[PDB]
């Protein structure tokens, strides 16, 4: 029953590390997985981790009684500015449970329609921007999606307006965030040239915290019942204390980052797949048209864009924008009845590979067909993990899906899209996935919003 | 006969060391304060005579004796504006031609066609200000320029510059600004030939766009329109000069006007109260209707007084058609140049009284009581501003919505600093706006 774990061989003392010398490490890992199978050990100096690609093993990895969320080296680098926020704290860190309990009601389905109006504000800003384009012009999809998602999390979460649509370049916070996370992902592979880039990592951390100070200072000046309000007032009395200021600043950074990037990616990929599959686009457009009948979409009409939701879930299947998460083995145990694991050992869920499991999805894994999600309960458990797992799963999942569904819905409702460049897919990696350089032309239906 | 007053001369330099400045009109205003209603000004190779009194200017505005002159500035603008309406001689074929062809485009029939689009850009402005955080403030002439440029773009050529989707000025604006810093640099090679590149980015984009698709706007008349005297066309070359012309002339001065108007309103709180009251009482529709804009009488008066104190097109030039005598005192030979120094004119105490520096819109309660040729911010005669009603309509609509939707605050106690670039603007002018929170 015991077996030997597959591994790409070493580069002497660098071990396996020089293989992730690329703009696209996750995709490279995807081919390694295609070659070596459901599981392979990957060694870097001082670090060992095991990549899982099959549902059979991952369903085991998701047993919370045997495995807990691990802070990967990447997450440990992000913690330099995310601190002990929800995303970068250990499960058994006190402030994790404290902040989890305090912030969880802010992601109840109650709060979601407190958020709805504010979501509609930003969505309308996007629609208006596209309506106002001249014929020559085209849409830079992931850029505008980023504008929308960041403004949305800013407004709903902290009553703060980034005003991303009043800028033809990315917002300063965005530039600094992307630079601080591509930098962290650069540290994944201490020399002095790296002194100098550390100086730039401190500067972009500074810039993100200037903004945070603007959100706090703005909150001083006015009455809100949003995420920030719960962070200041909210109380967990298992602990009996409010989140102290430092942690609140970490949570603000955390939610600003996590609460926009992956969703921007998701919307981007979804539009891409829609224009690459014209019929799916027609069907989705039909649903959007039949359902979104109010000048601005109410909430409850957003909830039966079921086919839109399925489209988004399929987009998440093929290219999960948060493409991986790490776990550690609590105690000595055996995985899959074949691979023995010592306490502390790391596992990495290679999510796109998992989602390409032919054992689960059939042989047509590479094709885009949303109807896979017609009967969700047929899908084996732990087979679909775009939002992580268990008690450490994405708290903003409902937020992301509602926003994405609302926006994609209004998009399909208000515009016809055209792949005027016959765009060739090119995926950029920055701990998250995005279709870089993706552009389209949109010709308006001319339905007003009022 | 009498001898014409003149500032001291410095040998070959003549009067030139007296205009060593970034702000010539204001310096000339001081010179006028010193020498009175008329003075000759000599620079090497150039002589012009500056007029400041209504008495003399009403004579200067006699079209049978004086015609529009292209000052050196206008002559340099002519390098990219060519023989468009603003930079062509009256006796050039294309002036009368294009004037006849384009004149109906600024009748009131066309004017309420424009209203909806004006409201479009205006709403974009209001929305921008509604969406500012508490930290933030407004850069007034920058946003006014965004709005005026977008408005003339949409109304004129059905093209959206989308200036409010940029946190920086549109490329055309920057290029234009050094196209006129150019005019006075002449007092950079082909990076000015380059600002010509970009201004015709603009032009080629607008032509190709009109090509690509029911519009009947300025561009439409430029294309179809024809001259009932000659029956001859604006040739393509001239059409592009006219497009440039209307984009330039049709935005900067209006932006300036709105800027100065807001400035004077925040420096004079009671006037702000009355104007705001009119705006609130009249603008009752979610978006302002056409004829309600026409009932913003006090806002119109505010704008007129702002033009009185600082006319954004602050001067214009004339030449003597034939030998003649001016004011029965100063003989002029054919070709001699005159300059109407408009702000001084608007500060003539024989006309407006002794408190000329005060901002009082109520001066314009009865516009027809005001003597003629006393108020000339839009030039004179057949060479007067063709875009006058357009500018005033936009400005009234916009100022009205501004007063209706916001309370304004001079949070820096801004000290007026007027920048001159063929036009006037209050540079660095900033305010804070607190929303009344009235929806649109
Ligand atoms: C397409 C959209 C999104 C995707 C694909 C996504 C994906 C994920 C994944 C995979 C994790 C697990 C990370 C790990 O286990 O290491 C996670 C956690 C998390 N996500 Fe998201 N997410 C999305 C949207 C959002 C939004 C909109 C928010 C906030 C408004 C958010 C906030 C969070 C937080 C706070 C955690 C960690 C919570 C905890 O550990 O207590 N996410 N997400
Ligand atoms: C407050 C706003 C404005 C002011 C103060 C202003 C001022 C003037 C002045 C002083 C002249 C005469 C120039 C000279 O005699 O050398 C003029 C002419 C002209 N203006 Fe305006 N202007 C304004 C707005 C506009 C607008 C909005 C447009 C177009 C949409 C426009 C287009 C023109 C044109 C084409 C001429 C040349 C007239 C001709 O020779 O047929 N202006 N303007």
């Amino acid at each position: 029953t015991i077996k030997e774990m597959p591994q790409p061989k070493t580069f002497g003392e660098l071990k396996n590390l020089p293989l992730l010398n690329t703009d696209k490490p996750v995709q490279a890992l995807m081919k390694i997985a295609d070659e070596l199978g459901e599981i392979f050990k990957f060694e870097a100096p001082g670090r060992v981790t095991r990549y899982l690609s099959s549902q059979r093993l991952i369903k085991e990895a998701c047993d919370e009684s045997r495995f807990d969320k691990n802070l990967s080296q990447a997450l440990k680098f992000v913690r330099d500015f995310a601190g002990d926020g929800l995303f970068t704290s250990w499960t058994h860190e006190k402030n994790w449970k404290k902040a989890h309990n305090i912030l969880l009601p802010s992601f109840s389905q109650q709060a979601m329609k407190g958020y709805h109006a504010m979501m509609v504000d930003i969505a309308v800003q996007l629609v208006q921007k596209w309506e106002r384009l001249n014929a020559d012009e085209h849409i830079e999809v992931p850029e505008d999606m980023t504008r929308l998602t960041l403004d949305t999390i800013g407004l709903c979460g902290f009553n703060y307006r980034f005003n991303s649509f009043y800028r033809d370049q990315p917002h300063p916070f965005i530039t600094s965030m992307v630079r601080a996370l591509d930098e962290a992902m650069n540290k994944l592979q201490d020399d002095p040239a790296y002194d100098e880039n550390k100086r730039q990592f401190q500067e972009d951390i500074k810039v993100m915290n200037d903004l945070v100070d603007k959100i706090i200072a703005d909150r001083k000046a006015s009455q809100s019942d949003d995420l920030l309000t719960h962070m200041l007032n909210g109380k967990d009395p298992e602990t009996g204390e409010p989140l102290d200021g430092e942690n609140i600043r970490y949570q603000i950074i955390t939610f600003l980052i996590a609460g926009h990037e992956t969703t921007s990616g998701l919307l981007s990929f979804a539009l891409y797949f829609l224009v690459k599959n014209p019929h799916v686009l027609q069907k989705a457009a039909e649903e959007a048209a039949r359902v979104l009948v109010d000048p601005v979409p109410s909430y409850k009409h957003v909830k039966q864009l079921k086919y839109v939701g399925m489209v988004l879930n399929e987009a998440l299947r093929l290219w999960p924008t948060a493409p991986a998460f790490s776990l550690y083995a609590k105690e000595d145990t055996v995985l899959g009845g074949e691979y023995p694991l010592e306490k502390g050992d790391e596992l990495m869920v290679l999510i796109p590979q998992l989602h390409r499991d032919k054992t689960i999805w059939g042989d047509d894994v590479e094709e885009f067909r949303p109807e896979r999600f017609e009967n969700p309960s047929a899908i084996p458990q732990h087979a679909f993990k775009p939002f992580g797992n268990g008690q450490r799963a994405c708290i903003g999942q409902q937020f992301a899906l509602h926003e994405a569904t609302l926006v994609l819905g209004m998009m399909l409702k208000h515009f016809d899209f055209e792949d005027h460049t016959n765009y060739e897919l090119d995926i950029k990696e920055t701990l998250t996935l995005k279709p870089e350089g993706f552009v389209v032309k949109a010709k308006s239906k001319k339905i007003p919003l009022g």
